[PDB]
């Protein structure tokens, strides 16, 4: 909804923001949504993700498909009028994302996700990208069971030439929605065949604010190789834009720079990774805070 | 409608366009806007706004859509006649913007919305842009907030990864009809995902207008870090020609500029803010004429 | 219609072209299509053009919209049969532009449309665009006013952010269409939003034929400043080749180039204004033939 | 059709292709097709070609519409079979080009259309262009004085910001089909709004076809100074590919370069025209054969 | 189908490729497919071809169209099912190409269509092409004589600006169509208006494969001089996977280098022409193996 | 599906997705996966793959085409619910690749598919190509041949302008799928075709997946040689991503390079091969691990 602010309300606001990030538990963001999810009325939408076409496919708290569900209307603080309707399994009235209210008056944060190694980590969406030697799907993985912690972490497999791997537009956002309604910690592998259609431009500008307002994070490599003036700027700016961290390789083979967005109007951070490689190519990072700006921000976006 | 003007009506004209910026009393002219929007009767469509597709759906006077409403023909001073007809949630015949009669005989203006620190600002659509290290969020909300004053201003969160924040188009339209139906003071975060679509072409093209009309200040913010010919250069139109005021960031960290057109075939004005941050990021502007000659102005674009 | 000629008629042709800039009395033609679309019945169409998706709307002599017009044949003298039909609002049958002749065999001219300053101006487009610091706002409204003389000009204003402006191409070509069946001169701010859509290429196209044809002078502001590679080549087409006179800012401020066509086959004159500024912007064009040779018109046009 | 040759019958057409430019009596092809064209029975459809849409209108001798025409099948000699049906004004089965058979076995001439100043010029599409100082229209219409001899020329006049002038492409159409039907030498001014849709394309392939079946010459002006990667080649495509003849401005004012291809195969001819201009800018062509090179006519193409 | 092999067979294939294009009779596939065409039962579908649309058209054994044919199905060897059905003129079940075998488990053959000057040559699709001085149109009737041998050539217009050309793509493809069904040499002018539509594009892809499965040569001349990124390449793309032989001119007039693919995995052959031209443009081919190297190949591509 | 990790349980992955390449008997997995196959219900649905349209065609068991099939739902165990439905030939509910579970847990492997000369080979899509003068089709069946070992290899034809060559994209898809329905190694040639629809889209993007998940390999040469700057990438997109490995020629004439990804995660190999030809260019790869980094990967990419 829109919002009414003055200097005292104003300033009310960030400090929860900061806090959302910077002192709240990690993890209780999502454990709270789960709350808010669990105590909606049996049958009712909370999600809606659009598919290839461009239509949204809605589902219920427990990420099974509504295929019908007749106009229901709920009316906002601001006044507006929210209205959710489900004819022959495609959203006839609504709006992509989440259908029932996880944040309230407390919008545009970062809520800590995890604590691991002596750093916090936002929810929201991390892209995994960067050029040189560093591999990126042993990264997700290892950051996937890292921010899990005690809980497993969901994977998600899309669009690459290995078994098993699904390359249907329209499963992958069935398996990304089940993923953010069911697990706080989700890895995407990978974004290759997204980076197109109607629902995969949804996709890239939607998931980041469908997992912050969540508190799950999901973890998703990106090669940016594709080399081409006009998909290597979709990689950028999906990376620039699109996300809520960015974890880059660097010079050094092993070592990536982790770049967080901490909330709205927030300060950036940052954080180097030292990584190795066990047996069958598990790789460890390496365990036993720093503000970067837009100069930096760009520079590292090279 | 088309208007006559001999030199007499002409200088006039100019006169009271000059007034409408430099001496009536700020904000006056959301005043009086407000005024007439009360007097509608009581479910008359008052304005249309492009949704995604091209189409345009139709609000009343309380920020309510107009599902049905049969044609109404009104006739103007210059002979033409002016249609409204609403069918299933859209406007089946009129045009986007204003749907009732704000400005008069006075157009061409850039009403004052607000004084502050010894400089008078426009209305309608003022995008905050530019490279380097100073942060545009901070600095819409810091404006948003001075040019409020006694008023809290409104905030429509569109496309960013971040809690709470709304991704779909249409929500959006609906969130920006809302605020300008209802307050003077209006900051959007962010036009990101809008720099596309029909309803974001027509958005894009129609904002400042709308907002000049109401005398409301829309403030907005644009990375144009996108970096390809279609999009750069998409945004330097926008900031260029679909701008009323233009905020960019300087050399210099926490300065910037502020170019204003003061009405039609007037003179661009322009003054520098000193900026500095406090607690959470909160940014406050610093209080205690100058003309801009055309190259100049593409001096400041890049 | 189509015309043929021998030796001895394309001279005749090429003397009335002559004269219908240089001799005849400044203003005439306007004048005489004044009296031919009184001589039409009541209802019948004179004019159609393009709205926004390509389909054409028409209107009768006195600037009504036509909504519904049964099949009626018109035979011309080349053998040439005529057809027009209005059904639902929008031409079914027919052509756009002038739906009855206004110009006989008299064709290719470039009617004189006022006197001042001691130059004569011709009717049709005249595009009014360059670089540097003049304003081009101010320099239409001035040449409005001048080449008004003893009537008043109309003004079209389309999409720029400042109060009262239309920003719907629908509700634009309704304005053009109501100015040049019932005013001699007439102004445009601004082209910017049109140079996209059908209905924009169609009238890009039509209106200095049309214009011409009633003997009514549009002039139009167009800025060049967006600088893609592909509008920045659209905007010298505009200019080139749909316009019947330029006028271009120079080196000098406040000077300005006009470039003026003046008829089928025949030299093309310039001359130069020198301009000041008074209260309020108002412009003023001082005043108390020299052809052009192409090559020294594409030097201009850079 | 298709047509099957051995060293012998190949022979015979070569010789029968150099007559038709070299030998036969200027003018005589059309006198040849104006008597196939009357001898066919009174209703058949002689003409179709495309508007707008890509749809294709078609006509009768008499250069008026056929609106409805029933079925009719034709078979040939190589066992072809032509099939016409007209269906609410437009072509449901048919091709594009002449209906009517008017050339047999006699194909890849260039036909000569007229002899002027001592040399012969052929039918078909001759396009006028180039850049410099020499104009274009007057030269147009210089050669269709001077190739009609004793007859008139025809003029289309197209898509120019002058009076009269028809902007609409379907209107077009309909004067180019007639001029072709009734008249020996056609001058169109211009083609600059056709060099787009898909009648625009399809008459730039057709029209020279065409008019060298017909035995008769179209001459079209063409100003290539659109000067973007794309329209740009569409113009030197027109010019290199689509034309019979080109007429291209040289170094030096008011001097001509005409390149003529004289058929199938056969070498393409040049020479120069000296012209003048007297009162009202009527230019005369002064009057009182040499190969060219693929090598010598890709360098004019510059 | 699919086709399964092992060593040995594999074998066998490569040596009954080689000797389809080295030992077998020149002309004798041609003969045998004759053979094939001739026995199927009556109004069987034979061929069908892309028309521009992307639909398809279906001819019998006497190149005469099947406007219905109710669905009647083959199973192959592979298990595979090839369906054909026929509706209002068009292919409703089935695929492009030929609809009957000719071919049998010889796949991948280049059959020698002819022999001539000590030179055999292969049928499929002949691109005549190249820049500089010597003329494609002679080159191609020339080639269309020579391997004609005892009998006459086809020739098939198409699109050029000259008495009788075809330039309808429909009648195009009806006559191509007609071409291979009946003889097996044959003659394209020109390519120059295919290189754009789905059936154009259809036709580059498809049209070499018909004439070697038929054992035809079809002959075609394209000019590459359209200079654009599109075009250009398309044409070089032509030239380079979609031919079965390329003749290119050189740096010397009159000669030109023959560049022939033998079959499937087998070596390209190359061999020089020298030319000379008689009366009436007619080109003379003098007459009283080698290899190219995959890099002498895009060495002679520019 | 999504799969749940924690430490343990993904080291147990990582360790059996290393047995499915270095240690299980080569061509094991197919076996499996023939089993599954042969205990689906006889006419339920196993394969779906895109049409040029973007509709996707069905196949069974047996690879006979599935016309009609109702509604049927299964219950995956992460929870998400697949339903079937084929209407009129196309699918109608469902997603592209297998339609029954070929995998289970067990995802991300590329199982061997054959071990030669010392090496273990990857089932998946392999794609030969490079650049210089070794040739790819007498490659692609060499290595058919040789990992066929003693079973045949199946050979898809398609796109070359060769005999018996298919150039149809839906009888393309139908072969490739009865191929990997029923082979363990597969050969196409060729790919250019592909290299445009929605079908080719699709094809490029599921191949790999899906004969990875069958234990198959398709070996597919791509020639890069067409050099357009938007073509040029799209193959390079296809080799870099869209490939289990990459065989690609050298510097030196007969040798190649092997690049083979192992797994998920797991690093990728590299090996040569060095080959001559034997009679009618059948080609030997000559018999009697080396990881590979990336960077080295991309300078083998250019
Ligand atoms: N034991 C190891 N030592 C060093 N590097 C390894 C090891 N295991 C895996 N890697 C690296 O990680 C990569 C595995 O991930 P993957 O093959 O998916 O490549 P990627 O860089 O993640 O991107 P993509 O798969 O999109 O090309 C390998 O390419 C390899 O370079
Ligand atoms: N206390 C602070 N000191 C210095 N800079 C700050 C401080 N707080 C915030 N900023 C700056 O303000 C910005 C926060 O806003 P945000 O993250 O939205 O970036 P932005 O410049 O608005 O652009 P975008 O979101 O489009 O990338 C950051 O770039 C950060 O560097
Ligand atoms: N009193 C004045 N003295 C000098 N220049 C002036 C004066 N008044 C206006 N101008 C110039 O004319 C312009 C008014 O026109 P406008 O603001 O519409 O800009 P423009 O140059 O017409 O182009 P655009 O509106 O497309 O930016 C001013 O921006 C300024 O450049
Ligand atoms: N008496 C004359 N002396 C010299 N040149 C002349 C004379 N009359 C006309 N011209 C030239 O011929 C041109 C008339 O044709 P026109 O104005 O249509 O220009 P064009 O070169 O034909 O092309 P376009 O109209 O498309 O720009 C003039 O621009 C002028 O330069
Ligand atoms: N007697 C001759 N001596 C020398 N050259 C000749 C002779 N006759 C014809 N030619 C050449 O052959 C060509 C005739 O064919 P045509 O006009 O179709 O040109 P083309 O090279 O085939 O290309 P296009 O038609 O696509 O421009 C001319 O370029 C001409 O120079
Ligand atoms: N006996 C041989 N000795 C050396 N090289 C050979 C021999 N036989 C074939 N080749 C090479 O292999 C090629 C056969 O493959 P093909 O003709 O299909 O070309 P390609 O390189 O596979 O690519 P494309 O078909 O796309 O042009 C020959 O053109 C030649 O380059
Ligand atoms: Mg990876
Ligand atoms: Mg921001
Ligand atoms: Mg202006
Ligand atoms: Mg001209
Ligand atoms: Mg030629
Ligand atoms: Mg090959």
């Amino acid at each position: 909804m829109i919002h009414l602010y003055d200097a005292k309300s104003f300033a009310k606001l960030r400090a929860a923001q900061y806090a959302a990030f910077h002192t709240d538990a990690p993890g209780s963001w999502f454990d709270h949504t789960s709350g808010v999810l669990e105590s909606v009325e049996d049958g009712t939408p909370v999600l809606a993700i659009g598919v290839e076409s461009g239509d949204a496919i809605v589902f219920d708290k427990n990420a099974q498909r509504i295929v019908a569900y007749k106009e229901k209307s709920v009316k906002a603080e601001d006044g507006s009028v929210s209205v959710v309707q489900v004819e022959n399994g495609f959203m006839k009235q609504g709006h992509r994302g989440w259908l029932v209210d996880l944040t309230g008056e407390l919008v545009g944060c970062s809520p800590v996700v995890a604590e691991f190694g002596g750093h916090r980590y936002a929810s929201g969406m991390v892209i995994v990208t960067g050029k040189g030697n560093s591999g990126k799907t042993p990264l997700v993985h290892a950051l996937g069971e890292a921010l899990g912690g005690k809980d497993k972490y969901a994977t998600v497999r899309f669009g690459e030439p290995l078994s098993g791997y699904n390359t249907d537009f329209n499963v992958f956002v069935d398996d990304i929605a089940r993923a953010m309604l069911q697990h706080r910690v989700i890895v995407i592998d990978s974004l290759k065949n997204v980076i197109i259609s109607r629902g995969a431009f949804d996709l890239l500008s939607d998931i980041g604010a469908m997992a912050a307002s969540r508190g799950c994070v999901v973890i998703a490599s990106l090669n940016p190789t594709s080399n081409d003036d006009k998909i290597v700027e979709l990689v950028k700016e999906a990376s620039r834009a699109n996300s809520t961290s960015l974890v880059i390789s660097t010079d050094v083979d092993g070592e990536w720079q982790v770049l967080t967005r901490t909330g709205e109007g927030l300060q950036r951070l940052t954080h180097t990774l030292q990584t190795s490689y066990g047996e069958h190519s598990v790789l460890t990072i390496h365990t036993s805070q720093t503000v970067i700006k837009n100069d930096e921000l760009e520079s590292v976006l090279r």
